[PDB]
């Protein structure tokens, strides 16, 4: 068991700043754990992942895709994840242009599909998975696929008729009309993806169970906005490794290499 907990944050080029910025986390953790903390910020994901693998980071904060890579190479466990919009998970919604006569995923056969950014989960990878798993529809092959830039652009492109359907974040679609981006009488929801996970905090499994248990309780109980605002989080809530299978499965289905 390390005398001082090595708590790594997201990788960053300005390590001194991000460490200073997150002093409220250091102070919150020392007081609540009764243990000294050393904050760590790595130049890239490979450094972080390998340093944890070899016992030189104790707790670490990852992106979900990054977490899945870290887990394949080392005995770690997630114990909390970022809460935003009331939970540590989110969905994608598929919407359809009302006038296009698309009533079901299957009807996207030979139609136009709007996606956000090639790299987005909520506006590309997730909605693409849904179409494949549910209707055996492959992008490029069984429908025409347009990448239009952002989540707002998906909603707009579907609503104004330039696509028949599109996939975006549930959360963002839910205020697209509120913000006046679209007429809500021109689109309807076809359905939702499963729940995908947010940024996990993860720890090395061979820390003592006394420490591990206490770590998890402390992080889950953080209510200090000065700590939380740096993660753009309302809270941290329990999460487990099993909550990232839906990402593993998405990798496979689409043939993604996370590096």
């Amino acid at each position: 068991d390390p005398d001082v907990l090595k708590v790594a944050l997201l990788p960053d080029e300005n390590a001194s700043e991000l460490i200073k910025r997150n002093q409220p986390l250091k102070d919150y953790l020392e007081e609540h754990l009764d243990k000294k903390v050393q904050l760590i910020v790595t130049t890239d994901y490979s450094s972080m992942i390998e340093a944890m693998r070899f016992g030189r980071i104790d707790l670490a904060y990852f992106g979900p895709l990054s977490y899945v890579m870290a887990k394949s190479k080392s005995d770690i466990e997630p114990f909390a994840a970022m809460v935003i919009d009331g939970k540590p998970t989110y969905r994608s919604v598929i919407i359809a242009n009302v006038a296009s006569g698309v009533n079901e995923y299957a009807d996207l056969k030979g139609k136009r599909m709007a996606y956000g950014d090639r790299a987005s989960t909520s506006s590309h990878l997730i909605p693409k998975t849904v179409l494949l798993e549910t209707a055996d529809l492959t992008g490029g092959q069984d429908y025409e696929q347009h990448f239009v830039g952002t989540h707002d652009a998906v909603a707009v492109n579907v609503a104004n008729g330039n696509a028949d359907a599109g996939g975006l974040s549930e959360v963002i679609f839910n205020h697209a009309a509120e913000r006046g981006l679209i007429d809500p009488s021109k689109v309807k929801v076809l359905g939702y993806s499963g729940e995908y996970p947010q940024y996990p905090w993860a720890m090395r499994s061979n820390l003592s169970p006394e420490l591990k248990t206490k770590v998890r309780d402390v992080f889950v109980g953080i209510d200090d906005p000065e700590v939380l605002r740096n993660f753009k989080a309302e809270a941290f809530a329990p999460i487990t490794d099993a909550d990232y299978d839906v990402i593993r499965n998405m990798g496979s289905l689409l043939g993604l290499d996370f590096a």
